[PDB]
């Protein structure tokens, strides 16, 4: 229902970097839309389907599982486009298209790209794509980089140490302190930061939406080896994402990087249980394993070590309970 | 819900409300004779804090019932506080568990926004199947207060939002057909924040639920009639709601107030705007009905009808306590 509120649709429609970038990607690639058949997966209010119609699309199937499909239908009648935009209420996995499409368009990106698991519906929809058909967005780049943030690490313990007291109104809470720390460290942090907390150049993990299958997103293994630019304590990994619309005329990027004006995706940070001392020139190696979970999110398993010392840390986070710290 | 209250962070958030936790402890300890050597039921005990207060008051036995995974953390604190002989955590819904015996007193903190939100009072009232005749409830009564308010800033903040949907060319697209649906959605949102008491245009009307007498089914449909003698002239933008609970013990009555004349709590106050404000004069009477109907989303469909009796000026709103506006 969350996406079923006009207020929620307004917040994303009003977001210029999101909505304006999609319009630019589509209108500046008019040859990928001029007289084509289009699928808009999770169209919400239908704004992306209108942009395709502005670019000259012959037919646009606009699929929406929420009751927003009803409001999208009103906008298409109201905009005199019932001949070119057909709104199909229901799940993209369960509806019927009358024909194969030239191009699929969607805004399925969650926090850290993968959160909400909508990329699975986007990829599922390629059963409707013509061989040599296009995907907008075409690729997603997930960037991860080690960060130092003593204050963000220490505040976990400030919060958890609420339980480390022998007489909260006469009650010894101290037996729960360990569980409270564990629960706080299992929360990915959604907020932004100064790029100078980054201790190494990002590693990039690329999903090619033309090639990737639905099941590819159930388990995402991101090996990393960071060459440390700075000496300090590594508190965790920072995550962001770019997507590219690779059209016939040009590639348009939507970036959520900390070097770009802040978006409503912010960036995501996952703390280590224990920070790792690295000197500039050291290598920090390990694996980030994203495992799709039953709460339309991911279990995040990180293991990392400073190769030169053998110092090792890990964390297990659930992207379903993020801490909005902004 | 059985997830949300399942987080230690959420338990810490609530325990850290000192007015909430301190008033509960004061109600129980200053009424220790209502607990001493008695059998207690704590409905939805979370971390177990009210069961500990009952144990401090000298309760012989306390059944602490909890549906969420928080039940396991409560059992850890009962062992670490050496009260295994006094507090018995019973995992599950108070509707579906068996207790070995009837209780002298039920305790709970089941109050949501506007008292009724989250519909936990139904489980609190259900629990009375376990209450001995001449058993007590803590809290014993809930007083819902409503008063008409004026707030032009608040009214316009919300029209500033809906008028997004009046645009006939948003990136070339005509949104105006949805203007009506947007206004209704935005004005369905109860506003959760505090305010200065000088925005109130009349003395509050009080609606009293007696938890000793009420039946679970009584909370499916709640009809609150009101008649305000207006003390100021101006635009009524809606009704402000708050609530007190009273712990009516054998030694004293202790009140927990979320009144705007009182220290702020995590309950704040709740305002239900009218789509069109009502002009009234000092001395006019503003009457009508707040009707609360229980929905499948563990909440209420709220209908408010209000009229200035002297003019026939009448206003409506439907409100969706499922989609509050947290303005604070
Ligand atoms: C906070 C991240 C963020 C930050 C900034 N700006 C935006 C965002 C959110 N980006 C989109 C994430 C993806 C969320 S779902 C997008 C749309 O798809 C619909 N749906 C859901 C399932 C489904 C299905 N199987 N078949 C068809 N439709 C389906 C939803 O009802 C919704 O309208
Ligand atoms: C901070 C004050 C505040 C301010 C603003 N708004 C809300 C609040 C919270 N006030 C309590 C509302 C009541 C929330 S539920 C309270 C506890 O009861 C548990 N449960 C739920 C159903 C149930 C059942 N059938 N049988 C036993 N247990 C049950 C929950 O798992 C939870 O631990």
């Amino acid at each position: 229902q969350f996406y079923g509120y006009l207020s929620q649709q307004q917040n994303m429609m009003q977001d210029y970097v999101r909505t304006g970038t999609y319009q630019r990607a589509i209108l500046q690639n008019h040859t990928d839309f001029k007289d084509k058949i289009v699928l808009d997966v999770g169209c919400g209010s239908g704004i992306l389907s209108f942009f395709a119609a502005q670019a000259g699309a012959r037919k646009i199937y606009a699929v929406e599982a929420s009751t927003m499909a009803q409001h999208a239908e009103v906008l298409v009648k109201s905009n005199n486009l019932t001949d070119r935009i057909v709104v199909i209420p229901g799940k993209v996995e369960e509806v019927s298209l009358p024909e194969q499409v030239d191009i699929i368009i969607s805004e399925p990106m969650g926090y850290m790209l993968f959160n909400e698991r909508m990329l699975e519906s986007y990829l599922h929809a390629k059963k409707y794509l013509k061989p040599s058909g296009n995907m907008f967005p075409t690729i997603g780049d997930v960037h991860l980089a080690p960060f130092t943030d003593e204050q963000l690490y220490m505040e976990q313990f400030t919060k958890a140490n609420f339980w480390y007291q022998p007489s909260f109104h006469g009650v010894d809470l101290s037996a729960l302190r360990g569980a409270a720390v564990d629960e706080y460290f299992r929360q990915p942090v959604v907020d932004t930061f100064d790029i100078r907390i980054l201790m190494a150049k990002s590693v990039k993990y690329t999903v090619n939406f033309l090639e990737a299958k639905e099941g590819d997103l159930h388990r995402i293994e991101i090996p990393f080896k960071f060459h440390m630019l700075h000496s300090g304590l590594v508190h965790g990994l920072a995550f962001w994402f770019d997507v590219a619309f690779i059209g016939s005329i040009m590639t348009v990027w939507l970036s959520t990087a900390p070097t770009e004006p802040l978006t409503h995706w912010y960036q995501v940070r996952c703390l280590f249980q224990s920070p790792l001392f690295a000197k500039a020139g050291d290598t920090l190696s390990g694996t980030c394993l994203l495992i799709a979970n039953k709460r339309q999110s991911y279990d995040i398993s990180i293991v990392a070590q400073v190769d030169q010392t053998g110092s090792k840390s890990s964390n297990l986070l659930d992207l379903k309970n993020p801490f909005f710290r902004y």
